[PDB]
């Protein structure tokens, strides 16, 4: 892995800047239709970016709702074995590219008993189990260029962005699907046992997933404002103690794409 | 360091198959109480890990672990005598490999015992707590044994851990205990893994108890996860080798020797229990 | 460099060639203890840079030998926090070196977030127990081959925070008129270096944790493992925010400042504890 220090991040950023003229203000990490809505877009496969982590995923530049965006199509999940530096690099690259707001979605298990399949849970906070347990993405020498040794995670999930997202949902008639909640990261890749889910629920967790927190931590560390939503893709089984016709349509994607586009449209500009 | 991929697992499996004709249906990982199990194995071949190329090496004080093939209650078994505990510093691949080797050897059921601290206040020293579920603290915390490239040959990227502790096997174990007059010693419970090797502080025990944990140990889950991942059915029991101290203001301290002593004392019972379970496993 | 008997001996032997002081008490300066080293008399200051095979922190930390309240001490000025990326062996080595040097009692301070709602900024929370989240999660400092020379494979953490030393510390606080600042509590280690989210703090609090920090437990574990008695205190350098809706937050400069304000008190406290430690 190449260290996510100022020097390497600059190199990758500079390379990307030679491929696109688009200075992204908003970065989006796709937990997939979004990219499709992007206009006047350049698609840069990771494979074409020297020193960029490989998953091939694409970096997509263009405009969305009249805003310059960089979209990550292909994430680096820790359960895959990616290093802290590999996961951190793209976010820090976004920082150097001009990204001020990071919007991310993920799939999560609904722990909260009031959640419904396909609900949206806006992250208003998280519990970073790996981070509490000495697998925090920031462990290692602090990269001072990007942020402080001991980042505070207060307002990690920008309250204004959260308010905005909620309003946009409300206005476009799907406020009923939208919740705010605490996301706990399970390092994965095992789904959580019922005992784990029960514990996580009782810990005050609403949704559980294997992603996002590390990117959020890096983003916050370098001052990028964060908006994150979990799609409740399954209801966690809490009880350790018959198949039907199932529709698994990418309609949450369309809704979520629309939601993101409409949020981006209303983001304050400069 | 040898990756627990299809290629290496096959190599080890193939080597073992050149040493024994026994195709094991049941794999048994001897924890505590099970030291004796191996002894009951009939028509057995004992294959020290040292004699298996690319097989992980363990030792009990310099004495290499053994893979023991033979029959038990008329069933072909492979018995692991010598486990790889993560607190020893073994890698994910080192711990996973033997289970995947068992898979290739024909193992369909994994039976494992371990020593555990009794968190549940209703547990008694030497009670048997059948795992009906677990809390994989290392797993939640980014030290899951499956972290890394998924080995597709063995199982899926995101294994579900529903019915990880096969409910039918649990039911069977309980019946066998009941029938042989020690149902009173047998509980089902949630096992939480402490990575270890420190025993849990009273504050840790209190927390774990309040998290809904019944017993705590430093083993087993990683093997269970690998087993489940490759579709091996799992039966696991904790011997309550000590009652967890929940109160920091207290003399009573966990110690490995007492732990070994409870295993030693219950080993015969547990051996018998396992043998009688194996006897009634569907074939 | 593995913290085995051989390497620890080498480092210890080197140090013993630099100082005649056989330390009975080792002190790890956290927060409130920058000053401690200053009170040390007849002291030799050995920068880590001058100790072959000794871990390097910073500039450069010092090993300080001398007497404090008439007792021979070794003071660590410069710790190895796991969030910096130090290995188990790097963190364990100095403690094991202390063991070989003659250390019988380890006194350590740290900065911590006050989870317990009854805590005040600048309170002292004596550790009476801990929750070693990294340890529960397979990042225990002892993971790896056990170094038998130093201790057992499965150390018990009963009375990890020596009750007698805790009693003493409380008495000393009481006698010197700051018992009101002194609490005993459960310390939970967050691996860090992020401060805890409000959701994390809430969880930790409900887990029965009183203070949260990113240090100490690994040293305590190594100390206990090799039979060194442990006394540990957290300075409450910030009150944990439990509510995400709250502009209010941890500020590291305020942590440092709060720590520093109490250093004199904490130095005095430690000196007065050391003074009353039973001797041989
Ligand atoms: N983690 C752990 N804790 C306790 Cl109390 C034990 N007693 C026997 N094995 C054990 N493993
Ligand atoms: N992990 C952690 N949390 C809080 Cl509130 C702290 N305050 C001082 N050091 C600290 N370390």
């Amino acid at each position: 892995s190449v260290t996510a220090n100022i020097e390497n991040v600059k190199k990758v950023a500079h390379h990307i800047q030679k491929l696109t003229s688009i200075v992204p203000e908003i970065g989006i990490i796709c937990g997939g239709k979004l990219a499709d809505g992007v206009k006047d877009k350049i698609t840069i496969p990771y494979t074409k970016i020297p020193n960029f982590p490989q998953t091939s995923g694409n970096l997509i530049f263009g405009t969305l709702s009249g805003r310059k965006v960089v979209v990550m199509q292909g994430r680096f999940h820790m359960y895959e074995g990616y290093s802290n530096d590999t996961v951190a690099l793209p976010i820090r690259v976004m920082k150097l590219l001009g990204v001020k707001i990071l919007m991310v979605s993920n799939a999560a298990g609904g722990l909260n008993r009031s959640l419904k399949l396909g609900d949206f849970v806006i992250l208003k906070d998280h519990i970073y189990l790996p981070g509490l347990g000495l697998n925090n993405i920031l462990v290692g020498p602090n990269q001072e260029a990007f942020g402080t040794r001991f980042p505070a995670l207060s307002n990690a999930y920008d309250r204004d962005l959260r308010k905005l997202a909620v309003q946009v949902a409300e206005e476009n008639g799907f406020g009923n699907l939208v919740h705010q909640g605490v996301y706990v990261m399970n390092g994965g890749p095992c789904y959580e046992t019922p005992a784990e889910c029960t514990m996580l629920l009782n810990m005050g967790c609403d949704v559980v997933g294997m992603s996002t927190i590390p990117e959020v931590v890096i983003a916050r560390h370098c001052g990028i404002q964060v908006f994150a939503v979990s799609l409740v893709t399954n209801i966690s089984v809490l009880d350790v103690e018959h198949e039907e016709v199932l529709a698994t349509g990418a309609q949450r994607a369309e809704l979520m794409q629309s939601w993101f586009e409409k949020i981006i449209e209303k983001l304050p500009k400069d």
